[PDB]
């Protein structure tokens, strides 16, 4: 799957909020473009002069993520974050010239991402009480990944000493995106576990943090909540469910070609971190069928 690369696979079946540190620093920001950031401003002006109701918004930028030695005590992950914006994303990652910016960054900085906005997304592998994962169909009329299958998620907007509030905002954001799009009560959701981070190579390498969330409702109940908002309560055009049993071989199905890159990353990380048992009982052939 060349359109998705794993940047991080978490240990222990996934990390809780209390095990993660963030360093938010302007050293983790995008570098100014070689010929100047005026190129970004020109793309933005052209867009606003066609769609004057659009607005900019701040975003977190992923610089890097370093895992502690496995089995250690104390904090397990350090996320190095900067700040970026929707405007800067449109002028870099989404630009027709994004590959030229990646080559220039390798030359100038030894960093293919140095000239890219790289806003951090969030996504969830959301499990029901009757052991299905939740999928969403994207509208065929949007700009990004039209008509494709997604999982719940979004791109969080900003507002270890400011570090811990940043980690809290990331974990909050994945729950809030589930509540806003799927119309589930907050009290039916578990605290998220971070499974890992994946990159979308069709979008010049922008990354998403992928989480596992459990819901106390069944698939039928989740469907009822989603539909009861009406067509204006959700951006997606439908909801559907796949048994966790069957997510194991999803990359061999015809559904795989219809999944957007960030949703593929969520499912790869679910299968590696939550599926793939390590002990004798769950590894036995009747519970882990061969092939």
């Amino acid at each position: 799957d060349p359109e998705v690369t794993l940047l991080l696979q978490c240990p222990g079946g996934g990390l809780p909020q209390e095990q993660i540190q963030a360093e938010l620093s302007p050293a983790h920001d995008r570098r100014p473009l070689p010929g100047g950031d005026e190129a970004i401003t020109a793309i933005w002006e052209t867009r606003l002069k066609a769609q004057p109701w659009l607005f900019d918004a701040p975003k977190f930028r992923l610089h890097s993520a370093t895992l502690a030695p496995i089995g250690s005590r104390g904090p397990q992950l350090l996320l190095r974050l900067g700040l970026t914006s929707y405007r800067d994303f449109l002028g870099t990652n989404w630009s027709s010239s994004a590959a030229w910016l990646r080559q220039q960054g390798a030359t100038d900085w030894g960093d293919t991402q140095a000239y890219l906005a790289d806003p951090l997304g969030v996504g969830a592998a959301l499990a029901t009480a009757d052991d299905f994962l939740v999928f969403l169909r994207r509208s065929r009329q949007v700009a990004e990944a039209p008509g494709l299958v997604d999982v719940p998620g979004g791109h969080p907007e900003p507002q270890d000493l400011a570090g811990q509030l940043v980690v809290h905002e990331l974990f909050s954001s994945v729950l809030q995106e589930i509540c806003d799009e799927v119309n589930l009560p907050l009290l039916t959701l578990s605290q998220p576990l971070l499974l890992g981070i994946a990159r979308n190579e069709t979008s010049a390498g922008r990354a998403s943090a992928e989480f596992y969330v459990q819901c106390s409702l069944t698939s039928e109940q989740v469907r009822k909540h989603y539909l009861s908002g009406g067509p204006e309560a959700h951006e997606s055009t439908g909801i559907f469910f796949v048994e966790t049993q069957n997510v194991r071989r999803l990359p061999e199905t015809e559904m795989w070609a219809e999944l957007c890159p960030s949703a593929k990353g969520a499912i790869i990380l679910y299968n590696r971190v939550q599926g793939s048992p390590t002990g004798a009982a769950l590894g036995s052939p009747a519970l882990l069928p061969p092939l």
